[PDB]
């Protein structure tokens, strides 16, 4: 007999994509009111969820993707660090695991400034990674880090999310590290902004490519894959743009469908990468098949 | 930036049942001629594969369960230890990351003796788990143990099958270690031996359950995901009695179906654990969630 060891393995998942070497990292799980947020009748999700054995509050991945494309380190989104529960956080710790150190990374790209993909950023009140620039879409920056929008914020007190955005982005744009950027844009060689508007004003999606393999890295173009995937037009009240949420993430699944590449967003079920295939009224989402890495 | 790890993570995946742990160890992959083995004209096979973004060789789980019920350790399957080339025999080092020793198991449960179920009962000459007790149905020992069988198997190694089985087994008859059951049996507190005869004479599903929560360990009831859930039908040349293996197939899905509880397959994409449910024709795996256990 063994007493119960309780801990889930590391948080990070390898993957090679072409000449590059992927590692989707866990920043962990918090449980979302799933039938509240989204914009369909409380029936329906609750429908969607049980035909994929989910439940009431859905427990739901937290994920960051690092990049190695063997002349730059970049880490897409960096978790929540501790602006989003207890539960979240854990993406340093498996970025080490995962080998690396968070002094290496070249470049953090920013899909958007929520709690849960800026968090990560700071490590207190000291530049989690000191060595990279981050780099964000415009329009997010100039939503985000807007005094004016905070002092302007609806629902006061729960407007944390700017003054979150701002203690995460600003110690490295007063370090000259924030480097925006506007819509579609060449990165780092291998990889492309592409602006994916909706979400949030300037939600951008990155797209990873190498020898013809491609991964697109979704961000939160996409929340609940129990309904999301089925019905691709579903929205929710968390979304800026309903109807530009709609659009840009039926060009995306429309257009990995086509490719037959990959894709991630944050919160699929970790590692969160799949293909993608069309089915009757959507789309049918198609998990990476486990790969070992030598 | 870095120069790129390129390692997997350590191949265990926890989660909780009730009351009792459950540790899925990867035992590593090899790559599988699937569509030489499905008896089923080989494009069809091609293109069951391709409608779900895979091709053949095709790079296959082999993973094994581990079972902590709190008072007692068990092991279902053990992977292959060498017996089938250096891709595999990881279940002994991935049971180490998992936090546990193999001196620890109490119980070893095998669904059936081919060489990437009982290879890991041995270290080299030695007996990998020391202090455990194994089983198995008696007719699977009665065929694979019998002098006579490998004396009737002109398929020059393939007999290695059935010396696969007795130099993996016989160490433990040797030492009072093996201890067969005959058809349904209830073992430890909240597991129980259920016959699933097909693939092998004496193949078993064992049935882990606590606190209403309810998983089926199938074994090789499935071996081409791809396939065989859309077509539970498909049998494969591995198959002793293939008329079997479709019919208790059909009835593990059609039962997990309609009850609504896990099952885990040891060629399933790692960890391979996952709820079933009806589609049209046949069936749909949906993967267990990600989710962290503290
Ligand atoms: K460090
Ligand atoms: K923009
Ligand atoms: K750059
Ligand atoms: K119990
Ligand atoms: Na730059
Ligand atoms: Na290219
Ligand atoms: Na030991
Ligand atoms: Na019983
Ligand atoms: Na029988
Ligand atoms: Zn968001
Ligand atoms: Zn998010
Ligand atoms: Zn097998």
């Amino acid at each position: 007999a063994a007493p119960q060891v309780r801990t889930s393995a590391p948080g990070y998942y390898r993957m090679l994509l072409g000449d590059f070497e992927i590692t989707a990292l866990s920043d962990g799980t918090v449980a979302l009111p799933v039938d509240k947020r989204l914009n369909q009748p409380a029936p329906k999700t609750q429908s969607a969820l049980a035909k994929s054995f989910q439940k009431a509050p859905l427990e739901t991945s937290v994920t960051g993707y690092l990049v190695n494309t063997g002349s730059k380190l970049v880490l897409v989104d960096t978790g929540a660090a501790g602006l989003f529960g207890p539960t979240l956080g854990r993406l340093a710790a498996n970025l080490k695991a995962a080998g690396y150190q968070p002094e290496q990374v070249d470049e953090i790209y920013i899909t958007h400034m929520h709690p849960d993909h800026v968090g990560g950023l700071m490590v207190g009140e000291q530049l989690a990674f000191p060595n990279a620039v981050v780099r964000a879409d415009q329009k997010e920056a100039d939503f985000w880090l807007s005094q004016t929008n905070l002092d302007k914020a609806p629902d006061d007190e729960s407007k944390g999310f700017f003054k979150g955005a701002m203690a995460s982005l600003n110690p490295y744009v007063k370090a000259g590290k924030f480097k925006p950027f506007s819509g579609n844009t060449d990165l780092v060689p291998g990889i492309k902004a592409l602006a994916s508007h909706g979400h949030t004003p300037g939600h951008t999606t990155y797209v990873v490519e190498s020898q013809g393999q491609k991964l697109a890295l979704l961000g939160d173009l996409i929340l609940v894959a129990a309904v999301q995937f089925d019905d691709p037009s579903v929205t929710t009240q968390l979304d800026s743009d309903s109807k530009s949420v709609a659009v840009e993430r039926k060009k995306a699944f429309a257009d990995a469908a086509k490719g037959g590449y990959l894709i991630a967003a944050s919160h699929l079920s970790f590692p969160g990468i799949g293909h993608i295939r069309a089915e009757g009224k959507g789309y049918r989402f198609v998990p990476v098949n486990y790969s070992v890495v030598n």
